[PDB]
């Protein structure tokens, strides 16, 4: 499988900045979703789940084909709750019908991080919608009830090393787990719609307690009202992971710089860019535009 990126006909930077601004403006307007957390968190989980199906061995899955629009990927149990991010994006796609699906779900992920004050993420266009039969089967996204060894092994298939895995996991500071979507309940911190290095700090400074929740699943709870998944707490159990968790807890600027690189790579995995292709775009936030 070779997937060559092809720029949407005649489009350039200015066209994708209007799609970015349209997404950002609605993030600001529908601010009441999920008890005022808003849509930013579910939009970065959607961009990670449409890219997380990639397999490095035969180049199937990944964000290129925009196949989350088909029944099989959209009804995946692992994607429970992301229907809310899709529904948020469906009026922006009506307004900009020329944008491809893979491009709109990955650009919604980029827009949410930056609007929630994270790092700039360089983004490249050119994903092309592929047919229903190119949709990956269910079962390629990770389980939550597992340990460090499982996380390390799982992220090998997306070829992410340890440093890239721990940076990517810092997004678990955003939003929350929802019992009816995943069988886990609660937020991982105080500031869940602002992008910070809070996840690492909470992991190292809270007193965590192994409890059983209402869906019979075990999770790590703190007196402050925060929770960690078994797969999140794995990060301080493993020696390799623990020293990278400590580096990002002590340096937010290195964490932003490493999350930006690993998140762009996640979104671009499996796509070939021709050398006549445009350079990555860096979009201005509503704030830098005075909007
Ligand atoms: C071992 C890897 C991972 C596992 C097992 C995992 C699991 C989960 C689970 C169980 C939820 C709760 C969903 C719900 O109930 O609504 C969740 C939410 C979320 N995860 Fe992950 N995750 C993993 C990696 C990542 C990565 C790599 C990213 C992003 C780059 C990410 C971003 C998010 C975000 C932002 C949410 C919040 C969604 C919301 O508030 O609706 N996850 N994760």
């Amino acid at each position: 499988l070779v997937h060559v990126a092809s720029v949407e006909k005649g489009r350039s930077y200015e066209d994708f900045q209007k799609v970015y601004n349209a997404i950002a403006l609605k993030l600001r307007e529908d601010d009441e979703y999920d008890n005022y957390i808003g849509y930013g968190p579910v939009l970065v989980r959607l961009a990670w789940h449409i890219s997380g199906t990639w397999d490095k061995h035969d180049n199937t899955g990944g964000s290129y084909g925009g196949t989350y629009r088909f029944k099989k990927e959209f009804n995946d149990p692992s994607n429970a709750g992301l229907q809310n991010g899709f529904k948020f994006l469906e009026p922006i796609h009506k307004e900009f019908p020329w944008i491809s699906s893979g491009d709109l779900f990955s650009l919604g992920g980029v827009t949410a991080v930056q609007e929630m004050q994270g790092p700039k993420i360089p983004w490249r266009c050119g994903r092309v919608d592929t047919p229903e039969d190119t949709t990956p089967d269910n079962g390629r996204l990770p389980d939550a009830d597992k340990d460090a060894g499982y996380v390390r092994t799982f992220f090998q298939r997306l070829n992410m090393n340890d440093r890239e895995v721990v940076a990517l996991m810092g997004a678990h500071a955003l939003g929350k787990t929802h019992l009816k979507n995943s069988g886990y309940e609660g937020p991982g911190g105080a500031a869940n719609n602002v992008f910070t290095n809070e996840f690492y700090l909470n992991l190292l400074n809270e007193d965590w307690k192994l409890e059983k929740n209402d869906a019979n699943n075990e999770q790590w709870d703190s007196k402050s009202g925060y929770m960690m998944l078994p797969t999140d707490y794995s990060l301080i159990q493993d020696p390799k992971y623990l020293s990278i968790v400590k580096e990002y807890a002590n340096d937010q600027d290195k964490f932003f710089k490493d999350f930006s690189k690993a998140f762009e790579k996640l979104l671009e995995d499996g796509i070939t860019f021709p050398k006549d292709a445009p350079s990555p775009f860096i979009f201005k936030t509503l704030e830098e535009q005075g909007l």
